[PDB]
This record gives structure tokens, C-alpha cells and sequence, in this order.
DNA sequence: TATTAGAGAACCCTGATGTTAA
DNA sequence: TTAACATCAGGGTTCTCTAAT
């Protein structure tokens, strides 16, 4: 018997967070902001990403509503409190031990 | 000030899992996999995959360590046993409901 | 069955241009 | 103007399907 296409489109859904959080740079973005509010720079000193590349896959995790943020002037600071995030990078902090 | 290579090679690992697993088609396959044993062509009318494009694929599972084989001689048997895919699918089912 | 090649799109960098607030 | 980010434009790389007269 065939899948029925709500399996699919929830297999869809979950492959598109996964692949929001597939990535290493990006991994390191999460766990970083997971434990802490960041500016933009300071990621990009973080991570060693330019500010455009950094901004952009800011701009992914956005994209799937992995991060948070908050404004102070001319300075954005970013957060992750996702129960999903938290939920995968404990399951891989289980695994890689 | 930045992290660790160590680290940068952590991620890398990880993402290139999570990357094995981000997916739809492949997270259906791995699903069923770790569910039960299966061949090749049932899997493909199943996930309502082509032959080749299954093939493909699961090439890129076993490419991961994800999936192993039996075979039958003239039929090869797919199936999962990996803690890691089985601890990724629980977060995501845990997410998801 | 696994392997190939190819089209079309998504990815991910660099570098330049936009947006927004002091 | 400067400062901190966002987004655009391009080009090399990677994905995932179909075709295999």
C-alpha cells in the first residue's frame, strides 16, 4: 500500500526544518544562539563567516522561524529559543555523545 | 572569539547526517526502514518513488552508514538499525505529534 | 537492481548595493 | 556621512528527478 499524502506532506514539512538546520555553519549558529542573544558580527566572528553569508543564512533559519530578535538602534541581537532546535541538537549531543 | 576546528568538524559530521536525513521521500524510506524489512520495488510503490530515483537515494543512505542489506539472491532487503535515525525520527515525532 | 548523464532548480559563497538608525 | 544588517547579483557546486530509440 501506497503512503497516504498527508504522510507525505508531513515528511515534506519536517525535511524542510531539517534542512534549515542541515547545514554546519549553521549548526554552529543554532547551538550558539540556543545558549545566548548575539549581534550579528559577533555570529560572524563566531562561526568565521563574512557578514553577508552570516546574514544570509540568518535569513534561512528565518525563513523556517528558528530564531528570534531583538532591536537596539543600529544593532540586531539574535536568540533561539525553538522547542524543535532544542529538541534536535539534544538528540544529536545523545548521539555524538 | 571563535571556535574550535574541533568544533567546525563536529558540525560537519553532524550536518552531513542531518543532510542524509533532510529529505521527505528519504525520511519516509527511513521511517518504513527502521519499521520493518523491505525490498527494493515495494519500497518504491510505497513512497511512491521510481526504481531509479529509490536506488538513488538509498545509495545516499548507505553512503551514511544508514541503512543495511540482505540479500535474496535476485531480491535485496533494505532496513534500518541505526539508534541515531531512530532518535532524529523520535524528536521529529515528538515535534509533529 | 545499481550506474550513468543531463536538465532545472536549490544551495552557498564573494562582492556590490539597499535599508535603517545615530 | 558612519555603523550594523539586509538584500541583490553573479557564478561554482550540489541536489533529485527522468531517460536509458
Amino acid at each position: 500500500q501506497p503512503l497516504s499524502p498527508e504522510k507525505h506532506e508531513e515528511a515534506e514539512i519536517a525535511a524542510g526544518f531539517l534542512s534549515a538546520m542541515a547545514n554546519p555553519k549553521r549548526l554552529l549558529i543554532l547551538d550558539s544562539l540556543v545558549k545566548e542573544e548575539m549581534a550579528v558580527g559577533a555570529l560572524a566572528n563566531k562561526v568565521g563567516l563574512s557578514q553577508s553569508a552570516l546574514s544570509q543564512h540568518l535569513s534561512k533559519l528565518r525563513a523556517q522561524n528558528l530564531v528570534s530578535t531583538r532591536r537596539d538602534a543600529q544593532t540586531i541581537y539574535y536568540s533561539s529559543s525553538s522547542d524543535s532546535v532544542m529538541k534536535i541538537l539534544g538528540a544529536l549531543s545523545e548521539i555524538y555523545g
